[PDB]
């Protein structure tokens, strides 16, 4: 799951417990931002404010969509989380923590990680951050 | 606690009646307990999925769940369960937190999911989402 | 520990691991309430509000201190809390949760729960809220 | 239950086990941890305590375990946090196979082993720490 490689299939709950997928038509077709974070992890100022940011900047751009994905175990500190940093996009967890799969397939390390996945499902981008995502969405959008 | 028997439990249910694991529609099964209260009940896809949990495996025979509260009042306890739709078995001795079944079951938090198996094992404990569902898939 | 009785011996560590008991300067001398909580109760918006708007009435009054006790096991999940809800007052807890000994020793039953204690350290009032509450001071202070 | 066999790199990069001369046939405190989620300093401060308040006890050793992948933020954090007791990292990360097989779902976690090996207690901060380990030392 190096970039260019596909984007591994997930289905993963919502705040609601709705599952989403990549081919949900909030996600179909556009660039998606994947942002995998645990509330176990915070505070995680200066990368919740870049995707803040982002958040509001393509707010609009029906080319761009966000989702975080977090490694909690409990519903409860996640939420909790998700409303204290005002977490506002997409949300998804599984409750599995550490031993997530989908941080597995994924291949992440560490948290906060961020992965860019391109509108056909392949991988853009791997741990991109900072200016450097600043820089390519504004390229890529 | 993970793989040490459950204790022993006799508590009543919203008529009044007391179960223990022991008791007919319980005994010999894997057995899901969710510890609760109605004054501590923040999330409610936490009970949504135990509600999803009990309609999915209603005719499997080897499964069972039981709520247990840690109210202290049994018209907010009676009203909760009402206003959730908690269908299954639910007892409540009314001893709140300083309740012996919890304490003996090292309940630390509410909610908490509690899987037992059919010889009275604790397989898995503070199990959420796909670790509580997939858990079960691999039981049932 | 029903009203007109001690407030049990408590020894508790605080958000830097310092101990606090009711002998400590910050509390001698003084009306104390004691609020027990949990981040796994949150939220607890009426009840956060009301201890708020106490802890800013009666900041300048030597007389009156607040001390949150938390039921939480987990440092990050209440240290989280209390920046969230920003529990400003003093904040204690030994992580050991739904059975703590302190719990059990004020025989508090649910939460949120206020417990208010005189200057010698006697309980006078147990589950004490609202206007109850605001009055019970008013008349005390 | 029994704790599963692993073998980590310490700072000098020397392999230690549960089996290793100055961990057997003691209680080990396993506290899991990485430089990258460390948000809350009453965690370490209070191993430092128990670090040297059972110095002179030989029934008892702990380890710290890190899932850090880069070996300079992890010896940079064992500097800085003066975490002196012995310190292991295979620099895996998330994907860690030890923390798997601990089920150590969470960062921080502390796992109180018997000299035989069962998990005594898992997941145990403040009183629950330090009470269980005045009651078996």
């Amino acid at each position: 799951v190096t970039v260019g490689k596909s984007a591994p299939y997930f289905s993963l709950p919502n705040e609601k417990g709705e599952k989403l997928s990549r081919s949900a038509e909030r996600f179909r077709n556009r660039y998606l931002l994947l942002n995998f974070w645990a509330s176990w992890c915070d505070p995680q100022p200066e990368a919740n404010a870049e995707l803040k940011r982002l958040n509001k900047e393509y707010k609009k751009n029906k080319n761009f969509a966000m989702l975080g994905i977090s490694l909690d175990i409990d519903r409860e500190a996640w939420e909790t989380a998700i409303k204290k940093d005002t977490l506002s996009w997409d949300q998804v967890c599984d409750f599995t923590g550490l031993s997530s799969e989908t941080a597995k397939q994924y291949a992440i390390l560490t948290l906060p990680t961020n992965i860019l996945l391109s509108p056909t499902g392949k991988i853009l981008a791997r741990d991109i951050q900072g200016e450097a995502l600043t820089g390519k969405l504004k390229e890529l959008l």
